């Protein structure tokens, strides 16, 4: 029972810890989506833009 | 025992799965770094682009 009890509270606390390291990538890549969100929403805004100043010119 | 094995072949699998979710979300954070970092780099290409397109304008 401790075998497993420990196998267990250490394959949970692997399991807390890759849950976070999935959610600390997860923030991190959220926080990546939201940049590219973001940059890519102005790399198309600025490529508008660009189409503009090149259509304007 | 089996309380506990079960729960440990759950935890241990659900490990393998959040290890997988991380590795996922890390290949996530990667790649969308890798993609963000491309939305930036074409961002600033398409803004030196505007800034050439506004001054050609």
């Amino acid at each position: 029972l401790d075998k497993y009890s420990e196998a267990l509270k250490d394959a949970q606390e692997k399991l807390e810890l890759a849950e976070k390291k999935a959610t600390d990538a997860e923030a991190d890549v959220a926080s990546l989506n939201r940049r590219i969100q973001l940059v890519e929403e102005e790399l198309d805004r600025a490529q508008e833009r660009l189409a503009t100043a090149l259509q304007k010119l």
